């Protein structure tokens, strides 16, 4: 019951992107709410850095998994998709990102459970400064 084809609300059409305030430093938080489409294959939360992508976050429903990841001078690392339970989006459903950096890793929670931590890779924090989030999902609410 929710399709790309819905009216977005004002700004938050995707792909979305919106700046991260001083830049990422140690506690800062970001939260992302939306609602996966109901025929969703994949979508990806960004955090960016000039032209490197320092925390890809990536639900994947076709292959029922989050994948992990970062981007530096156009090419991926190894992935990292280890999850502590079941997938934790679901087709249709609501949902709630938070993102916490700390000073050595992001700490992510979705709906309130924690699903993983990623060990800071890109470590000059306040140049990771943009948040994208694009693919099939539709956005309600962003906080950075
Ligand atoms: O890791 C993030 C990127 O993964 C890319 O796909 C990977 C794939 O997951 C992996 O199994 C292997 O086959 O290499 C692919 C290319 O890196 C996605 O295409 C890309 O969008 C990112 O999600
Ligand atoms: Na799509």
């Amino acid at each position: 019951s929710s399709f790309s084809t819905q009216t977005p609300y004002p700004n938050l059409a995707v792909p979305f992107f919106t700046s991260i305030p001083n830049g990422l430093y140690p506690s800062k938080s970001i939260v992302i709410s939306g609602v996966v489409l109901s025929d969703a294959k994949r979508f990806q939360i960004n955090l960016r850095c000039g032209g490197d992508i320092a925390f890809h976050l990536n639900p994947r429903f076709d292959e029922n998994a989050v994948v992990r990841n970062t981007q530096i001078n156009n090419s991926w690392g190894p992935e990292e998709r280890s999850l502590p339970g079941s997938m934790p989006f679901s087709r249709g459903q609501r949902f709630s990102v938070w993102i916490l950096c700390e000073g050595h890793c992001f700490k992510v929670a979705v709906d309130g459970q924690h699903i993983c931590e990623y060990s800071h890779r890109l470590m000059n924090l306040p140049d990771i400064n943009t948040l994208e989030v694009a693919g099939d999902i539709q956005l309600t609410h962003v906080e950075t």
